[PDB]
């Protein structure tokens, strides 16, 4: 009904893929997720939750009819998550997880019903507070937090409540402190993007991993460490789970290239920090902290990670780098998952993202390019993504 367009060389979709703007305007989209009535909230972050209206034709043919704003709240600023019944939504600013009634009988929120589920979240730099509710455990809420500085201390202190995922059961509702709820894992610098396999029921996060990374005070930062896939274990269980994925001493390296001291590193091992405490080595990293189990190209920014429902594939946004000479990322990736619920692409890996949708000419980026944000699936299987830098939502599908 309506034809929107892209305003900058548009993304180019691989063999047996289609897509199409649905939506334009936004503010700076972030996390998006469906409602029971087929509406698509939108984080839009400095404006609150927005709920658009669809009509769909079939296929990638959807248009926008309607938008409204459930929530007006200027200091939401990504996370959003939706209960299974419909009923409640978890909204976060840098300090509060917070839970509203949903109305779906009128598509409205009662703002008085807002109440706070998880406080004390605040620090510096990193401020996005990534919100997961589990389908296999429907009253756990998992929640990302990242760190207070590009290298933060503080991360070495895991009661700071920096640079770690938590999880809390909300049925058990005063909010719950941030660090009380259980230790997914800590040493995260960044890990904006968390999501559940439905194989097993996995809980996996993408990372954000340092910049301006030196090597026995080398500049290595152009294409190390890697961005990194992390495996966090069974919700409910302990195995797999809670430990210290190195951040701020330990990195994973992507690149062996000009790599000074390579020993016998490989492709995702990681390697101490030169900033790293006064005695970590090398082999601490190799034995107190947990590897990513893959890794993918230096400074490609993942922000969220969605599996299908066979969990035979997981989709990533790739956001894209800010300071790399040559730009990389600005895509959608999926990274092929076997029956284990683990990635068929082994740890050492350099090809294991493959291309969905990408930018013709990175040169381009990140000015005349998408900034892929945010995914969910709708109930037939097709993905909707948000990219924040342009205000856009669109609809991604084999043809
Ligand atoms: C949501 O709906 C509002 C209201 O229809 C839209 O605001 C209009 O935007 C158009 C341009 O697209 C203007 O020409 C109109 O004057 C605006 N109307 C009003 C009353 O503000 C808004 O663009 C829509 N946004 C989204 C994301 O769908
Ligand atoms: C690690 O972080 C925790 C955060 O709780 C610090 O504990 C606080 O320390 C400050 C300053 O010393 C005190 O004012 C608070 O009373 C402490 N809070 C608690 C819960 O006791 C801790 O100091 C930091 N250092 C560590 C523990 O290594
Ligand atoms: C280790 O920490 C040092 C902190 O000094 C970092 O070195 C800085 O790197 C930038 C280059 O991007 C320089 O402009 C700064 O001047 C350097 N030191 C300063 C601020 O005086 C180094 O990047 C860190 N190495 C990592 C993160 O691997
Ligand atoms: C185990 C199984 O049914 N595998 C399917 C796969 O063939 C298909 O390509 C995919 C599409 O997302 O969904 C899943
Ligand atoms: C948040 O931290 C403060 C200490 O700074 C603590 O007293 C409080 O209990 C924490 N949050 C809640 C609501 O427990
Ligand atoms: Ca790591």
């Amino acid at each position: 009904t309506n034809n929107l367009q892209v305003t900058y060389p548009a993304p180019v979709a691989a063999d047996g893929w289609e897509y199409r703007l649905i939506s334009t305007g936004l503010t700076a989209p972030r996390s998006i997720v469906f409602d029971s009535t087929g509406g698509l909230l939108v984080l839009d972050a400095g404006v609150g939750v927005r709920r658009l209206t669809l009509q769909d034709n079939g296929g990638t043919c959807l248009s926008v009819t309607a938008n409204a704003t459930l929530i007006a709240d200027t200091a939401l600023n990504h996370g959003l998550a939706i209960s299974a019944d419909g009923g409640t939504i978890y909204a976060s600013t840098v300090n509060d997880v917070y839970a509203y009634t949903y109305n779906e009988q009128t598509n409205t929120v009662d703002p008085t019903t807002r109440r706070t589920v998880v406080t004390n979240m605040t620090n510096t730099d990193h401020v996005t507070r990534t919100l997961l509710l589990s389908s296999r455990l429907p009253n756990e809420l998992l929640v990302s937090r990242g760190s207070a500085a590009n290298e933060d201390p503080q991360a070495r202190n895991v009661t700071s409540g920096h640079s770690q995922i938590r999880a809390y059961d909300i049925s058990t509702l005063p909010p719950f402190d941030f660090v009380a709820g259980t230790l997914i894992g800590w040493g995260l610098r960044d890990s904006v993007g968390v999501g559940e396999n439905p194989t097993n029921g996995g809980i996996w996060s993408v990372e954000n991993s340092v910049d301006d990374l030196t090597r026995e005070g080398v500049d290595v930062h152009q294409d190390n460490p890697g961005e990194e896939l992390n495996f966090h274990g069974i919700l409910g269980n302990t195995a797999n789970q809670g430990g210290n994925y190195g951040y701020p001493d330990c990195y994973a390296l992507w690149s062996t290239a000009g790599f000074p001291d390579l020993g016998a590193l490989e492709v995702g091992d990681q390697f101490a920090s030169d900033n790293a405490t006064a005695g970590v080595t090398d082999a601490t990293c190799n034995t107190n902290f947990v590897d990513p189990r893959l890794v993918f190209q230096a400074h490609v920014s993942p922000l969220d990670i969605k599996f299908n429902t066979n969990g035979t594939t997981a989709y990533i946004t790739f956001h894209g780098s800010t300071d790399r000479t040559t730009p990389v990322g600005y895509s959608i990736v999926s990274v092929a998952f076997g029956l284990n619920g683990q990635p068929t692409s082994p740890m050492d890996s350099t090809t294991a993202a493959n291309n969905i949708l990408t930018s013709p000419d990175l040169t381009q980026c990140p000015d005349d390019c998408f900034t892929p944000v945010g995914l969910t699936f709708d109930t037939i299987g097709r993905l909707f993504f948000s990219s924040d830098s342009t205000g856009e939502i669109f609809v991604l599908q084999q043809s």
